[PDB]
């Protein structure tokens, strides 16, 4: 009817319930892995998948976003495997994720042609399915908005007005990427509640953070677990004073966890350095009850992690 | 017993006979074709490449070296479909083809790590298969010598000291990266004979590609059709001056086409203008009946397509 599912019929956003918006079930390089498969295990990565899903369920956690497109491996299939094992609503996605540059392709493409793919994945399915993509990806970090990351950008805004799908963004919290973010899409006619800026919990400025969600845009604090941008409890901090200062209806909460990723920066020796405690379930074990037992009642924690994600996908 | 075949017997060096140094069956953006299969076709692409092959073949060549690696879309087994269809000699690679930043699975590697994926590619095998590399290729461009881009040039001359293959590279003939790829593979130990500078055929600033010959290292005059890097006849005038002044034994040449290409700047609208008479057949209907008339003999035009070619494999 409204949102797009993997391997599923399309639902209202009546029925998405209880949301995780930032979940990642594997992430790679698609040159490597397609240059040099040795180094993967399908097997293992879909086992890793499918018990974190699985634990995630047994929380109540109803639906996951991932936002996994292009330069991070999306793959319909896959995910569609783990559907099937797990009975999730999975939301795919489509974009761009990209630093700098584009790759060589996309060489004297306009912005429109790239919007094309956006929209194709959006209205005919995705990578040779029917799985059709319930919103757009689009990434900056430390480099700022480059001529291709701006294009991706404008790419994004004019799939949104074509087919009203929601915008999900990695950034920087420390370089004002997503406060760029958000003016060019905003400018390119993109209704701010349509957005959500993401990765904006790795930082402790408030300010700034507010700054974003008065614009009328979702703030992203989904990374929580990964230490080595923000601890947990620091995290937790900024997430209280946010939300004992009305901000709940502009929040969104999320892990950005990696059932497997092949970033050289993920290797199990460092799981302890900075990000010990990471998972897809962290929010219940330590976030929610640190929320709970610090005045926060049980229905802000639905318009967080319910009401919003409805919003958002309507 | 010296050079790996794709999908035949290895060859000894000295049986290599005329060789296409620098072509390209095939060439895409991984992540691109993978996220929009939509946008390519198959057939199209493996009539294209028999087709060039076989023409290539009719004019008496036997070997093609075609160093399409990583970023380029490498796939011995689309490489082994032509070579089943053609009966070509066809030398695949391995490597890195990047002008900035390597792909994220390498964020916190080694140029080590690095170095162990061409020594599978060169030992073990390509893409699950048993076909193996005969060289390693590398890249720089406008961007320059970049700090990933100098990791992936380290990496290559760990691969030759261990598996004594020679390094086809990719460089910028206006910004001086030819040269510093140059430095970098000799400081490394890797020596000057082993080591192909590609793309010199670009400038016609013969003081600069003397230079790099003078070195001990061979010049690729590789780009005959690609106007838009510089046009023919003052890629002849140059390639003439250089045998003229004794720089035969370090000459090599060929198109660097590409039979498809996915690249915006590859469209059949741009092609009457940035390279009407492009194709793997070229040198034998303009460059090599040009030297022959200007006083090259037969001796110096085979020092160029097999002398050269197989002392780089040696
Ligand atoms: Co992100
Ligand atoms: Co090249
Ligand atoms: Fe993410
Ligand atoms: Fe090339």
């Amino acid at each position: 009817m409204r949102i797009p599912l993997v391997g599923k019929d399309s639902i209202e956003s009546k029925d998405i319930g209880f949301t995780l918006i930032h979940e990642h079930l594997r992430v790679f390089s698609e040159a490597v892995r397609q240059q040099w498969p040795h180094l993967y295990n399908e097997d293992e990565e879909f086992r890793n998948a499918v018990n974190e899903v699985k634990r995630a369920m047994q929380f109540g956690v109803k639906t996951i976003v991932d936002p996994t497109v292009m330069g991070l491996g999306r793959d319909i299939r896959f995910m569609e495997k783990v559907v099937k094992a797990t009975g999730i609503n999975l939301v795919a996605g489509t974009g761009i994720y990209i630093y700098i540059d584009l790759p060589f392709y996309f060489l004297n493409r306009s912005i429109d042609e790239i919007a094309d793919l956006f929209i194709h994945d959006i209205k005919e399915g995705i990578q040779g399915t029917l799985n059709k993509a319930g919103f757009v990806k689009i990434a900056a970090d430390e480099p700022g908005i480059t001529k291709d990351v701006e294009k991706v950008i404008r790419a994004a805004a004019i799939a949104n007005k074509e087919t009203k799908v929601p915008i999900i963004t990695h950034s920087n919290a420390h370089n004002n990427t997503g406060l760029e973010q958000q003016r060019i899409l905003t400018e390119e006619g993109v209704d701010p509640g349509k957005i959500l800026i993401g990765h904006l919990g790795d930082t402790d400025n408030i300010d700034y953070i507010k700054k974003i969600a008065d614009k009328g845009s979702f703030i992203g604090l989904d990374r929580y677990g990964l230490d080595l941008f923000l601890p947990v409890d620091k995290r937790n901090e900024t997430t209280l004073r946010l939300i004992k200062d009305g901000y709940s209806d502009k929040i969104m909460i999320s892990h950005d966890y990696c059932c497997t990723i092949d970033v050289g920066t993920a290797k199990p020796e460092y799981k302890p350095k900075l990000a010990p405690r990471w998972s897809i379930t962290l929010i219940f074990e330590d976030t929610i009850p640190f929320l709970k037992r610090n005045g926060v009642n049980e229905e802000v924690i639905a318009t967080i992690f319910k009401e919003n994600p409805k919003k958002f996908f309507s």
